[PDB]
C-alpha cells in the first residue's frame, strides 16, 4: 500500500504551509515516519550551532538564496546555496546554515540515524577558533529532542566559555 500516499503538487503543498516556513518554526517535513527525511526550510534563519552529521545531506534551493558556514581542512569556509542550486554534503563535515530572506524554500533531506549513530551539534570561538562546547544526540525526533539542546547552551555561560582564551561565546545571536 501507498504508505505516504500519492503524489501531490509541491509548490502547492509550499504555499499552503509557508505560514510554517517562517519564524518561529522555520521548517516543515514533508512525510513522518519514513527512513528519508524530506524537509523544507525557509527563512530568515541565522543560527551559531554547526551540524556534524554521520551521514550526507541533500539540498535543493528552490526558492530564495541561502548559504552553508562550513569548517573544510581547518579553514572556516562558505558554500552558497543560489536560488537554483543543489548540493551534497558529505558525512561528518561541519555545517552551519544561514538563512537571511523571508518566502526562501530550500529542499533537504536526510536519512533517519540507526541506533548508536550519534549527530553532534558544536561551536566554536569567534576569538581563536576554538571548539567551545559539543553535545551528541541519538536523534529520532527534531522537535522534542533538539530545541532544549541548543537552549542550554544558550542559557549557560559555562557551555559557552572557550576552554583557550577564555571568551565567552554569545549563544544566540553572534
Ligand atoms: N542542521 C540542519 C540539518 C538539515 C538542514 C538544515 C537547514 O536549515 O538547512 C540544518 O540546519
Ligand atoms: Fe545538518
Ligand atoms: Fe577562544
Amino acid at each position: 500500500m501507498l504508505t505516504y500516499g500519492a503524489p501531490f503538487n509541491f509548490p502547492r503543498w509550499i504555499d499552503e504551509h509557508a505560514h510554517l516556513l517562517k519564524p518561529p518554526v522555520g521548517n516543515r517535513q514533508v512525510w513522518q515516519d519514513s527512513d528519508f527525511i524530506v524537509t523544507v526550510v525557509g527563512g530568515p534563519n541565522h543560527r551559531t550551532d554547526y551540524h556534524d552529521d554521520p551521514l550526507e545531506e541533500f539540498f535543493y534551493q528552490l526558492r530564495g538564496n541561502a548559504y552553508l558556514n562550513l569548517w573544510v581542512d581547518g579553514r572556516r569556509e562558505r558554500a552558497d546555496l543560489k536560488e537554483g542550486d543543489i548540493f551534497l554534503l558529505p558525512p561528518h563535515v561541519r555545517h552551519s546554515p544561514q538563512r537571511p530572506e523571508a518566502g526562501s524554500a530550500c529542499l533537504v533531506i536526510e536519512r533517519q540515524r540507526p541506533a548508536g549513530m550519534l549527530d553532534g551539534f558544536e561551536w566554536y570561538c569567534d576569538a581563536c577558533g576554538h571548539l567551545v562546547h559539543r553535545v551528541e544526540v541519538q536523534l529520532k525526533s527534531i522537535v522534542t529532542d533538539l530545541p532544549p539542546l541548543f537552549e542550554s547552551f544558550y542559557a549557560s555561560e559555562d557551555k559557552r566559555r572557550c576552554p583557550h582564551c577564555g571568551q565567552v561565546h554569545p549563544g544566540r545571536a553572534a
